């Protein structure tokens, strides 16, 4: 079965499957279309599944895709553990600029549903972490947008102390207001 | 580039996704709706993602769902390695009773596309293996059918050199001529 926990931000949900465990090992539906739609209240189609691997402390900057290319993302961690973050970047939203952070691990099997209109990011807490997620729309380079991980206006409280290992592009990410200039 | 390898049985395809990076930091699309559809030539919708964990030698399988509940399955291995098998069980098929076996590992990132009309099974080769897959239709116990792993009519050549561990349900599977293939 799966427990659905609401977060401080309405549209952002934490999902916690409980697995059917036995001698072989375990089995669980990590996703079920019908179930998810009733749970979200709207039809939603995931067209792309991504899988990544990161070393401890690697933080994948805050990302999002603009307008029609915005991606809703249902993310989970298949190996290791990460601290996952969703930031509301809808200018007209009551929770604009607010963030939600959740520990997602292969062990706890938590998933975080991040609707279109949010920026996403995560840091690897384990030696290595393998991150999996489903997106409601296709990857579109021309639509990419980013926000610096430690932006003060959002003020995310990241679980680490050291400076994160960042990609060229995330280290050079704009601040919240700059990033959303034309949005 | 992404590779699609045809097997001895026409409709069964091996997919090897385009992978960026090495095995200490990578990223790949494990699924892409548009890409898969043009690849198969027909529209295909996956409504369920399943995730399982098995210990070495656990053989799960020779499962299928009948008629309208038949599931097309796109399978891969996110942790460890398994020997995956697809068996053609379409009575009117030229390849009826034939099987295809492929090693799927976290490392090689291969995926096997098994259309409706096939029975599926796999054995865990690593200490533990985490198997992931997408199904085109929902789980349907009343529609489910099974076939004993060592059925002689099919004659699968299993890799393990030791007796497989089977759930009680699979240990009780019938032989091909007794399997409930239709209705
Ligand atoms: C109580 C319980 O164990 O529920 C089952 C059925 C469930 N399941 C299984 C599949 C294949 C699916 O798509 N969805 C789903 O919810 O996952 C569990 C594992 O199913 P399984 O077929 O892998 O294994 P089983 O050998 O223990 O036989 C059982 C099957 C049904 C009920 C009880 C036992
Ligand atoms: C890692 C993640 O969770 O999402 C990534 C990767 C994703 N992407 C990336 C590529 C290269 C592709 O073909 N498809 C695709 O969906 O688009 C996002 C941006 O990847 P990026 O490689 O363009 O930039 P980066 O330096 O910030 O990684």
């Amino acid at each position: 079965m799966m427990i659905v926990i609401k977060t401080a931000i309405p549209d952002v949900l934490i999902l916690e499957p409980k697995v059917f465990g036995d001698e072989r090992g375990f089995f669980f539906e990590s996703y079920n279309q019908q179930t998810f739609e009733e749970l979200i209240g709207r039809k939603v189609t995931f067209v792309q599944d991504n899988h990544s691997k990161s070393k401890k402390n690697v933080l994948r900057g805050l990302h999002f895709q603009r307008g029609e290319n915005a991606q809703g993302k249902l993310v989970r961690c298949a190996v290791g553990e990460v601290f996952d973050v969703a930031v509301d970047i809808r200018k007209e939203s009551p929770t604009f600029g607010q963030w939600v952070g959740v520990n997602l691990s292969a062990e706890n099997k938590r998933q975080l549903w991040i609707p279109e209109g949010f920026a996403h990011g995560f840091v690897t807490l384990s030696e290595y972490a393998e991150f999996l997620y489903k997106a409601t729309n296709y990857y579109s380079p021309s639509s990419e947008g980013s926000i610096l991980w430690n932006d003060e206006a959002i003020g995310i409280e990241w679980p680490f102390s050291q400076l994160p290992e960042l990609s060229a592009k995330d280290a050079a990410a704009p601040l919240l207001d700059q990033a959303l200039l034309t949005e």
